[PDB]
């Protein structure tokens, strides 16, 4: 059977959050959750994905209502993919409502090609914030799943099932929703196990507050009303979670390195210029919380460089005098007076 060019991370994609959400939702499809969990979030961390999203649903779309969008959308997506790596989806979010809702007359002649491109308008927006949060939406999603099925046992003093059915009577729409909630509660051996090892993926909340954070603080403090026994231990490692200019100098430190001088090919050996790297001395920044790890793991040159910007901004008050550069075992060996 034939395939799409690029479509392997987006077949992928969706079939490992189905796996998980089978469990969350009570269906018997049982896997390695340990295995399955690393790889959806290594598939959410690759920039492939949203370009692989698009690619599989848009091929079947290509053929469909005017032209003249479907033209410009692949146009956008095909410069981005070579030429950078995000993807446009600010730009294609844009370019959608302008032709579908908005150019009535002429692109949509009746009021059908809002539901035509729904998929794409799907995918564009939710990648519209980033790939990043990309990751985070889809990881609160399972968190969210967990707690409104959970909540309702954790509810006001009802710990029977029959009782909560008695009580569902109330809607209509819970003639299918009753039994799914049921299924549900069933399995929550495997469902607190899921949620266990998505919290201990996003345990190094400790330096991240602010990103992944913010992000995870209204479904995790939900979770932590699950005072109830079979989610006690997840409610105590949710709580956990919830108590919890580089470029630049580089730039400077590597033209100090080869000076230009128009002429001459061979100005790596040349040792730094004072004047080249006196802007940096001469700043009002704290240089020091990024040079820390510029005399690590770079050229033995620019390490040495690193030294020197280290030296003329560190003993500043004191007087100036001649540094000299020695090669023993270990490229390092600085000497100044």
């Amino acid at each position: 059977s034939p395939v799409v060019v690029g479509s392997k991370p987006a077949q992928r994609f969706a079939v490992l959050y189905g796996t998980m959400c089978d469990i969350l939702n009570g269906y018997d499809n049982q896997v390695v959750m340990q295995q399955k969990l690393k790889e959806f979030i290594e598939v959410l961390r690759d920039p492939k994905l949203p370009y692989s999203e698009f690619s599989a649903q848009f091929s079947a779309l290509h053929a469909r209502m005017p032209h003249k969008l479907d033209a410009q959308l692949t146009q956008v997506l095909e410069r981005a993919q070579n030429r950078g790596a995000e993807f446009p989806a600010r730009q294609l979010l844009k370019v959608f409502n302008k032709f579908l809702d908005d150019n009535v007359p002429n692109k949509t002649d009746q009021d059908l090609l809002k539901s035509t491109l729904e998929p794409l308008t799907s995918v564009l927006n939710l990648y519209l914030d980033g790939q990043k949060a990309r990751e985070l939406n889809l990881i609160a999603d399972l968190l969210s799943m967990y707690a409104d099925v959970e909540c309702q046992f954790s509810g006001r003093r009802l710990q029977d099932e029959e009782a909560i059915l008695k009580l569902r009577d109330q809607y209509k729409d819970n003639i299918q929703k009753v039994v799914n909630t049921v299924l549900s509660h069933k399995n929550v051996m495997s469902k607190n196990s899921l949620v266990l090892a998505l919290l201990d993926e996003y345990r190094p909340n400790k330096p991240n507050v602010g990103n992944v954070g913010k992000h995870l603080r209204p479904v995790l403090r939900r979770l932590t009303e699950l005072e109830s026994r079979q989610s006690a231990k997840v409610s105590l490692k949710a709580r956990e979670v919830l108590i919890l200019r580089t470029a630049q100098m580089e730039h400077i430190l590597r033209s100090s390195v080869v000076q230009s001088r128009y002429g001459e090919t061979g100005w790596s050996h040349r040792r730094p210029d004072r004047e080249v790297l006196k802007e940096v001395v001469d700043s009002k920044y704290t240089v020091f919380d990024v040079l820390t790890l510029f005399f690590a793991h770079e050229d033995p040159y620019v390490a040495l460089a690193a030294l020197e910007v280290y030296v003329r901004r560190a003993y500043r008050a004191y007087n100036l005098r001649e540094v000299r550069y020695h090669d023993e075992e270990r490229p390092y060996f600085i000497d100044w007076d």
